[PDB]
């Protein structure tokens, strides 16, 4: 493969590494053919959550559909769909090496995927992913992402200074974060990690979701807001750029974007 | 402390990630009172190892003077110092939760880190740092560094093609490393990572060495071809820039060091 080029940044346009020395996931950064045998090497199997309740269940065809053109191709991967309607989880026809298993259900999120992911049949499986299923893959999604914790920046402020992140700023929160505090604003709908770093996460944001709810707040943006919290005292290990959870409708195409890598579909 | 620019690269004259995302750590891609914390709140406890025999005692007061000042300061370090001679190793006043050992000895280096670092006494000692006896320290060298396995730039390397680099070239050796092969050429002067990754670098350069020396052969630049080799293979987890391995002499101040942080001292 080419050498790298220790006198040639690999982008003269954005941060590609975080202060506290966590890469900064965009396209350019990487070589993804030495990473796909590094990671190959350990035979690492990736477990995908992802919900459709209600109405949700309508994008689930797309969303398996892309996943398997896109995501961790080559790889071994668990697809876990967790739904109010098994019946309408559609027949979708996997590549060899995935399989996918339907949890029926039933804070909802994050309390289910700590419970899941505290489960003995998650022996086998190596990283946790969790997303939105409102979604489509457009391009590569692989190892790259992958790294003990993940967290994704927030497609609508990558560009912004903290104070106008819209962080939970009622110190009665356990989401609390002070205007002068904050790294990135990060996405509810793409985070992951480690299956450990997944239990972890998910439940200090249970368990601080309750006492909220115990004390009668809410926090501001719900799980988002408590992921922020939480990826603002344990740092993450990888940080995935925009280009990993874009909206086109709204934002466009902009020039800090070589690829748009997993993108909303238009919902009412 | 300031805010991450997300559309601002930390460095617009050099690589500071490797193609299989790895930090290359040069000065202005990490903040060190984030770093600080981390680190500290893990009780993190550094060893450094520094072999002084024959002549070379010489060297040990100012480099162990030098590291009180800049090497891991606040931190919890323990010096290893292997030498022929332990009448001759200069009594330096440390700062506290800093500690010196003297083993006398009797390839040579890999053969005996690689005994040291399985024995039992090193359970509390959480790192290995690798290096060099004729060297000082006149920068910051500190917990930026620590990953589970790091090599260093050489400095008369770093903007070299890979065809350039003085790797060991004949297939009989171990070390053999073809022309089209090759990310970066490490200095054997500092390397390091946790003590489970200098255990098995260490271990796989020595027992590498034994099979040179059964069929006659001696690798050309000896333990630091067998550790290229070995890097090549098993890739590190952050690079060091050549801030941390620099020969002034030689070399100069050129623009892309902001900081010269550890350095040859002049010998014959
Ligand atoms: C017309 C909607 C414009 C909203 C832009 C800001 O995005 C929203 O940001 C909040 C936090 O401030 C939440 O993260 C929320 O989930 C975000 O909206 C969702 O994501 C954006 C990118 C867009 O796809 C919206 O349609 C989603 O509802
Ligand atoms: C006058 C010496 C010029 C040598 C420059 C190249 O450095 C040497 O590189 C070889 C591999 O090609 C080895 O790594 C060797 O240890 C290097 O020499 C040492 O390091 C350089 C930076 C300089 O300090 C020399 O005086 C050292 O002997
Ligand atoms: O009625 C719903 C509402 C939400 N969700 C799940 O919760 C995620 C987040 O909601 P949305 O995607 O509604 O939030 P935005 O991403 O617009 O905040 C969705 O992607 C689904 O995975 C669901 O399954 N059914
Ligand atoms: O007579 C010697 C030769 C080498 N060394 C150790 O081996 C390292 C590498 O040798 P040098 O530093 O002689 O190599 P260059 O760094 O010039 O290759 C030295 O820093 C010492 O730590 C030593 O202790 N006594
Ligand atoms: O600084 C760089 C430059 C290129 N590449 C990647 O290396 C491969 C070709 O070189 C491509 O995948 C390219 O993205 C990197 O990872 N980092
Ligand atoms: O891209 C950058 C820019 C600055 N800093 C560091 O953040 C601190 C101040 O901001 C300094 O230590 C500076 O080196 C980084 O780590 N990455
Ligand atoms: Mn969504
Ligand atoms: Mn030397």
């Amino acid at each position: 493969y080419p050498q790298p080029k220790v006198l040639t940044p690999s982008r003269k346009d954005v941060l590609v590494v975080t202060p506290w020395l966590a890469p900064i996931v965009w396209e350019g950064t990487f070589n993804i053919d030495i990473l796909n045998e590094q990671f190959r090497l350990q035979n690492t199997t990736i477990g995908l959550t992802v919900f459709a309740i209600k109405k949700y269940v309508a994008f689930l065809k797309l969303f398996l559909e892309t996943a398997e053109k896109h995501f961790m191709v080559g790889h071994r991967v668990h697809y876990y769909v967790f739904t109010d309607q098994p019946a309408a989880v559609p027949r979708v026809t996997l590549g060899t090496g995935r399989q996918l298993s339907v949890l029926e259900v039933g804070m909802r999120r994050m309390e289910m995927i700590s419970d899941f992911s505290e489960r003995r049949f998650l022996s086998e499986v190596d990283y946790l992913v969790c997303v939105d299923v409102d979604m489509e893959f457009r391009d590569h999604v692989g190892v790259e992402i992958l790294t003990p914790l993940f967290g994704t920046l927030h497609p609508s402020f990558y560009g912004s200074s903290r104070e106008a992140f819209t962080y939970e700023r009622r110190p009665q929160s356990q989401a609390y974060i002070p205007k002068d505090e904050g790294d990135f604003y990060y996405m509810g709908a793409f985070f992951g990690g480690s299956v450990q770093e997944v239990q972890r996460l998910t439940r200090a944001c249970h368990q601080a979701m309750m006492v909220d709810q115990a004390n009668g707040i809410e926090a501001v943006w719900h799980d988002e807001s408590h992921l922020n919290k939480y990826l603002l005292r344990h740092k993450p290990t990888k940080v995935l750029s925009p280009e990993y959870l874009w909206d086109q409708q709204l934002l466009g195409w902009p020039a800090v974007l070589r690829k748009l890598r997993f993108t909303a579909v238009p919902k009412n």
